């Protein structure tokens, strides 16, 4: 079972506004194998509150992390739009900061090491840290050295021993998926030189507001975070947030620069921009968020509506892609194998097996190409340039997409967009 969140894993404080809750959900990412009988399948309560002293939301509980991260599998190879997003993080970090090639870049989180191979490319040494060791004993294999630990001050002290002090100290998701984020920021503290930089790439709570993406929230993500939050955090222990560059990646993303507090590294004016911005568009009223909440229950009643109303004219729908946050969304709208005969998905590991909670069954690509499916539920939205740029004859058949957000709509639509 999940342990309750009592204090605010960036402030401290203890004031929480309820915001949503979806009640007992399965995890997103415990794709079943296929069965009769399903009555043993574990569920979690999810649901989110927002910190009115620094306005981090926060899920209530939190899952073991021995459960989610230590036996994880990830695919090898990604999209395109990784492999040119993880290019696009090594331009940012080396040419906005003048990082010299040879430079110690860390990562955390490191998985494979795709990230970290580009940062080799452009000419850097590098070490991951990746506590999976199923995983890192694979980035291990390619040549990319990875130690199996988790972050901490002691794996800090560690690093810095074997491996010197790192200009750049790299985390993205890995920030928003750990409890204990004051632990992180002190073994950064004793980790980073004067001139050293802290990059975390997480969603940014601003785009999820205003895009209304709930499905976003699943139990690996404990937090959801804005830039105040950071600011608050990185007080207590002796660090300054430098620099920050918003991303489209992931539904709206920023990827945040951190210092040490007495170091080189002068404080940028979009720091405070992007916290103005937070204050002016209503992140720290409780009317934001009761908001939220109704935009999530308006969008969740039509969404079922909308693909039940179509299954009733006899249109045959299915999923197209079967991400963690599908998973949100198909067991927060109650859908079940009677509403989508299937999800595609390019992942192998999830092929021929079944979705959490709705018990939807998961298959191949080549598959989908042989049924005359009329209506695809983009549940991969986030990947939405790529998959309609490849999708063009299911279109020109008269093919369709269901997209979620920000308002559920049909792709194509009716007149072309100007
Ligand atoms: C881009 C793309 C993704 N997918 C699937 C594969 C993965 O299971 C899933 C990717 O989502 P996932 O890795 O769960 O999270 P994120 O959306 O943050 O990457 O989408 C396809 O099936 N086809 C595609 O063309
Ligand atoms: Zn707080």
């Amino acid at each position: 079972t999940a342990r309750a969140v009592t204090t605010c894993r960036m402030c401290g404080a203890q004031d929480w506004q309820e915001v949503v809750d979806f009640g007992p959900v399965p995890l997103a990412d415990s794709f079943l194998e296929p069965a009769a009988s399903y009555d043993d399948e574990p569920r979690y309560p999810l649901a989110v509150v927002s910190c009115r002293s620094c306005r981090l939301m926060s899920l209530t509980h939190v899952v073991d992390p021995e459960v989610l991260y230590r036996t994880y599998p990830y695919t090898t190879s990604d999209s395109e739009t990784i492999k040119k997003h993880m290019g696009h993080v090594v331009a940012v970090c080396v040419e906005r900061f003048g990082i010299p090639e040879g430079s110690f870049v860390l990562e955390i989180g490191s998985n494979t090491g795709s990230q970290l191979k580009a940062f080799q490319n452009a000419g850097m040494r590098t070490l991951g840290i990746d506590p999976a060791r199923n995983i890192a004993a694979v980035a291990n294999e390619r040549g990319i050295e990875t130690l199996p630990e988790f972050f901490s001050v002691d794996t800090a002290a560690l690093v810095k021993k074997t491996h010197g002090t790192p200009q750049l100290v790299l985390g993205r998701h890995v920030f928003a998926h750990i409890d204990d984020v004051s632990a992180v920021a002190e073994g950064v503290r004793d980790l980073l030189g004067p001139d050293s930089l802290f990059a975390i790439e997480v969603p940014y709570l601003v785009d999820m507001l205003e895009r209304n993406e709930f499905d976003t929230i699943y139990h690996e993500h404990l937090s959801y975070i804005g830039v105040g939050s950071l600011v608050a955090l990185f007080r207590r222990h002796g660090l300054r947030v430098v620099d920050v560059e918003r991303l489209a990646v992931h539904g709206g993303s920023i990827l945040v620069f951190v210092g040490l507090d007495e170091g080189t590294r002068a404080t940028a004016p979009v720091v405070e921009e992007l916290i103005a911005l937070e204050k002016e568009r209503g992140l720290y009223e409780d009317a934001t968020y009761e908001r939220f909440a109704r935009h999530v229950a308006e969008i969740t009643a039509e969404l079922t509506s909308m693909v039940r109303s179509l299954r009733a004219e006899g249109k045959r729908i299915a999923g197209y892609g079967a991400p963690a946050k599908g998973n949100t969304l198909l067991n927060v709208c109650g859908l079940t194998a009677d509403d989508l005969e299937f999800c595609c998905d390019t992942t192998e590991f999830k092929q021929g097996l079944v979705l959490p909670g709705t018990h939807i069954p998961v298959r191949s690509p080549e598959y989908a190409k042989t049924q005359a499916i009329d209506y695809y539920l983009l549940l991969a939205w986030n990947y939405g340039e790529e998959i309609l740029a490849k999708e063009g004859p299911f279109l020109a058949d008269g093919g369709r997409f269901i997209l979620p957000n920000p308002r559920p709509s049909i792709v194509p639509p009716g007149e072309h967009h100007h």
